[PDB]
């Protein structure tokens, strides 16, 4: 019941105590770790509107105060009669901001306080949502140089009038299943690829194709809409010594954008709420072009390098990772778009650890996520113990709708 | 119960039955998850317990459950337990043991080889001379001229606990450190507190970047003795690169066997807190850790200055360039040489075979994600993208407070 954590390089040891505050359950066992597991009424509803609101008053100093005493009143009787409540926009983006703030799997969260919030309460319509998710990637964009920003659709109410972004990106390109038996494009996006086509969408079949979204307002059956290309910024992909890199072809999307998340506040749901900040240099890099089940590029820009690819003793693999990882930097660097490497996103991350402990009482870290998957020890987040637990406000992954949604 | 665990790049799921009969704790709970965490005397009531647990399994895996054999050494051992508040382990029995040990380290990614482990049976031993000689076999054994062999030493057992025999190094071959006046270590930083008990011992040091440690020996719970491992019995590999012909000129080499020597083995609830044990290194513990480590050898800079790299900021990977190469250098080396050694990327390939087989025919496998997956190019091994279940079977493997902190000194 105060627990310790210790940075093996520095020697630094940090207590925590935020984790008794904790509530939800993380997997785990005492016989039992699942640390690496990707996935492990009315009544209900009070406690979770009151702990949320005892948190909010107390970090605006307010703490026991009238204005607390008559919000708490308020929230209870609007339960009472509606079996649920309203929040207010303070709020709300004090909700939305700490949801940010606990993501135990985020390395990124330094930035937790800089997130403009775009309440899209009001909207009945994927057409709106279209609109509202337009304005929200053109912010967010600003050119390339990168603004955080979540905008957030209304709260789920019965269950069977959910808002929901069906893709799991506000911007990811198509996949196709080949005559030849390969792929064409990306593989992780198949399924949702000819989800969009069984509702209408014309796939110009390249490899590169930015997919429609797709938008379900209050439990309606979802629409398609394509985003402006003006507004979907992209990135061809070169060397800084590599004149062949270019000739590969390849390109990327400034920005990351997750939507298919389940924003959780005060007890309230709001199970569309897209999300966008910018990238780090792995994420696209060493995950999108080199996972096996991804672009999977590795051997063919090991062939271009002349690399003996006989054994992988050579480490022909890692030398190329190298490079596909510098030529996606330099890319971002070179064409203006935010971007940050694994190096100065970790060391930032212990940074905001030591903030988030001398200020908080600790910071929820998952250590599997949060070391990058390239050059893991050479960060200084591998030497970082991390303790994981769960905090609310939150964001929570949720099941894909087409396994949901009847039509 | 069944838990599942799925790799997100084969789709390959599979079912863990074996967690069952764990029974040691993780230092998780439903409320927070500690698997980062790198640190997360006995009863006649508890032993026999842990005694016949072991014997029910060590009877299973011959297949002689229930057997006469299996019932009459069930007795024999409670009334060992009975009459002398301990027992004895046969041959077989210490083998087996030493050998699931190894099994159940969830965080060994090298298990694929667990059934072939040269066991010696050091039980016999009584004085820090007699583990030196005991420790010398098990280096030229397991060295073998650079076709390196497993093989683990295994000293008497704790008694009362003010009798235990330890090995003071946390591996049999390491390297010197000495922290300098000006606030610089000379050779490796990890091992500075060690090298001046060592020192004040009586050791005298070279003072180089590669000095081998002396052993210091602890029997009998007696104050521990220094001895010297014969030079020509430490195998050691000098360090080149196959294209860049300065690398051989920073002067690094580095020795060909891993051999741990600071952690305690329990079988069927006997501990036995002095057993080295030794493999083969896979190239990145030398390569990414003892040379690249902040707190250790720390050679990027000095390597990207040599490769001319752009070295102005991080985001010219400069650092992961350089750890590459000297990636490769280590491999190249070893494998020049003919000293055993796996890269990252066979290695943790026959681990994920050696894990699947296991859950066919063993109903799972513990496993660290934190420690399997290599500490550079994480996810272009299969390793990353493997979900894993870490618990805690016997017999094991345990982590013991160094012996300087403990020691009660005799003079
Ligand atoms: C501003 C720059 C940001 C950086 C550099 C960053 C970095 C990252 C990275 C590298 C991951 C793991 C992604 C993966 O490997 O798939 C991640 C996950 C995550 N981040 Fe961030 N992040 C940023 C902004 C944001 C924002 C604005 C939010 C929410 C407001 C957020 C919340 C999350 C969540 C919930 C996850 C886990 C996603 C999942 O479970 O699938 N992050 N972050
Ligand atoms: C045969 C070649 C072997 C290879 C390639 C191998 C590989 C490794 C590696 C890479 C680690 C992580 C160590 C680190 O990064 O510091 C490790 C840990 C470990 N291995 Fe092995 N291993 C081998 C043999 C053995 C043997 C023979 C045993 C005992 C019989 C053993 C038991 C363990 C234990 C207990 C750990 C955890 C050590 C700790 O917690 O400090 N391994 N293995
Ligand atoms: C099964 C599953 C669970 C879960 N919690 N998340 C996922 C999504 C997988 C996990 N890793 C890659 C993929 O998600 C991509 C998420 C987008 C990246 C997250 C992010 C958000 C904001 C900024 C940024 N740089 N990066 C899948
Ligand atoms: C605090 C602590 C706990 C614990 N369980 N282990 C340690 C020792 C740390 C863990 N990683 C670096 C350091 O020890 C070196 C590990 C020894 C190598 C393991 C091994 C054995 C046999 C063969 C082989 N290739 N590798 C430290
Ligand atoms: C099995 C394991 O949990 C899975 O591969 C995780 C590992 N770490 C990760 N880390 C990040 N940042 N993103 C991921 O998608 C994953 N995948
Ligand atoms: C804090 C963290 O658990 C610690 O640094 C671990 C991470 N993974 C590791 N993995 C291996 N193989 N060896 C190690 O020493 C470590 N150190
Ligand atoms: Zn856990």
């Amino acid at each position: 019941r105060f627990l310790k954590v210790k940075n093996w390089e520095t020697d630094v040891v940090l207590t925590d105590t935020l984790h008794l505050k904790s509530t939800l359950e993380t997997g785990c066992t005492e016989h039992i770790c699942m640390g690496s597991i990707m996935l492990p009424t009315k009544d209900q509803l009070f406690p979770l509107a009151k702990e949320f609101l005892d948190q909010y008053y107390s970090s605006i100093k307010r703490f026991g105060s009238k204005a607390h005493m008559d919000r708490l009143e308020e929230v209870n009787k609007e339960i009472e009669s509606t079996s649920t409540y309203q929040l207010k926009d303070t709020e709300l983006i004090y909700g939305a901001k700490h949801a940010w703030r606990n993501a135990s799997r985020c390395v990124g969260r330094i930035q937790w306080s800089k997130l403009q919030v775009f309440d899209a309460r009001d909207c009945t319509t994927a057409h709106g949502m279209f609109n509202y998710i337009c304005n929200h990637v053109k912010y967010a964009t600003n050119k390339g140089n990168l603004r955080s920003a979540i905008t957030i659709f209304p709260q789920r109410t019965d269950g069977k009038h959910d808002f929901r972004v069906w893709n799991s990106q506000l911007i990811r390109y198509a996949g196709y299943k080949q005559p030849d038996g390969s792929t064409l494009g990306d593989p992780a996006n198949v399924q949702f690829t000819e989800i969009c086509i069984q509702q209408g969408w014309k796939a110009p079949r390249g490899r590169f194709d930015v997919l429609p979204l797709l938008l379900q307002a209050n439990g309606n059956d979802p629409e398609l809409f394509q985003i402006p290309p003006e507004l979907v910024l992209e990135v061809p992909i070169r060397h800084p010594k590599f004149d062949w890199f270019k000739d590969l072809g390849l390109k990327w999307y400034g920005l990351p954008a997750v939507s298919n998340m389940l924003l959780e506040i005060g007890g309230l749901e709001f199970s569309a709420c897209p999300f966008s900040g910018w990238y780090m240099g792995t994420e696209i890099g060493v995950r999108d072009y080199c996972d096996n089940s991804r672009y999977n590029i590795l051997e063919e820009v090991a062939k271009k390098m002349d690399l003996d690819m006989r054994k992988t003793s050579s480490l022909w693999k890692d030398q190329a990772l190298v490079e596909i990882n510098i030529a996606v930097l330099y890319s971002f660097q070179s064409d203006k778009v935010t971007i940050v490497d694994h190096h100065s996103a970790t060391e930032s991350f212990i940074k905001h650890m030591e903030n988030e402990y001398r200020c908080r009482g600790g910071c929820p870290a998952d250590w599997v996520w949060i070391v990058p998957p390239m050059s893991g020890s050479i960060t200084p987040v591998f030497h970082q113990e991390m303790l994981n637990y769960r905090l609310t406000p939150s964001f929570e992954y949720q099941p894909d709708p087409w396994n949901t949604h009847v039509w």
